[PDB]
């Protein structure tokens, strides 16, 4: 499949090269594949998600994503038009408040929630978890992802957004889940972009277009919207049969553009996220 004039960072993932805007992809496009966003929720009415979204739980008075972050994140997951496997299911997991905060208790929560939740769940091609939040290093933090993980549940996380070594900051710095780094249109790490040994994977993070709240789209930038298209990507992957959650992560390292990405501090890896498709 072909979709013409798709925001930059589906056309990238795609691609063996930067600037060209057709985003190419097999049709079954993560077809009976799940995706949880952990985030301020999703707003599943949106049209671009076609029903295929919906909210499983939340911890404050409300399901709703009154942010919109979350929202943005399931678009480049799952949504038609900006999503990158555009069949999947999307479960959204509130744990951020409405201004994007979320005490680590809570989104401890909602990671055990997840590891249950898929058991409730018809995921036949298996199972992904898009965790666009962070905070300073915790092992209680950094433990609930590899529970979520060893569970069963491909684990992508963002590596955040300090311009500073993730290995100070919790999930990013958990080995056993999939740490992700933002870059922009021009193949440069992004400038707020964490980095380190603990870093898996690249993905399109800055000036990335989406979903937003009110039936809307935006563009915004941060690794929480460079997580989304590696944790699409492993749903995308999944569905075909290329690899399994457990082994998801480090086949999208072994299969990535190498060597491609500028300003990536010596010791971190050079690795963007590409879903080698041949049209
Ligand atoms: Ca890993
Ligand atoms: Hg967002
Ligand atoms: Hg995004």
């Amino acid at each position: 499949a072909a979709q013409t004039n798709a925001p930059w960072g589906l056309a990238r993932i795609s691609s063996t090269s930067p600037g060209t805007s057709t985003y190419y992809y097999d049709e079954s496009a993560g077809q009976g594949s799940c995706v949880y966003v952990i985030d301020t929720g999703i707003e599943a009415s949106h049209p671009e998600f076609e029903g295929r979204a919906q909210m499983v739980k939340t911890y404050y008075y409300s399901s709703r994503d009154g942010n919109g972050h979350g929202t943005h994140c399931a678009g480049t997951v799952g949504s038609r038009t900006y999503g990158v496997a555009k069949k999947t299911q999307l479960f959204g997991v509130k744990v951020l408040d409405d201004n994007g905060s979320g005490q680590y208790s809570t989104i401890i929560a909602g990671m055990d929630f997840v590891a249950s939740d898929k058991n409730n769940r018809n995921c036949p091609k298996g199972v992904v978890a898009s965790l666009s939040l962070g905070g300073g290093y915790s092992s209680s933090v950094n433990s609930a992802a590899a529970r979520l993980q060893s569970s069963g549940v491909m684990v992508a996380v963002a590596a955040g957004n300090n311009n500073a070594d993730a290995r100070n900051y919790s999930p990013a710095s958990e080995p056993s889940v999939c740490t992700v780094g933002a870059s922009d249109r021009y193949d440069r790490r992004s400038s707020f972009s964490n980095y380190g040994s603990v870093l898996d994977i690249f993905g399109p993070g800055t000036s990335i277009l989406s979903t937003w709240i009110g039936g809307s789209t935006r563009s915004i930038s941060g690794t929480s919207m460079a997580t989304p298209h590696v944790a699409g990507l492993a749903a995308y992957l999944m569905t075909l049969g290329k690899t399994t959650a457990a082994s998801a992560c480090r086949y999208i390292a072994d299969t990535a553009n190498k060597g491609d990405l500028s300003n990536i501090p010596f010791g971190t890896v050079n690795l963007l996220a590409y879903n080698n498709y041949q049209a």
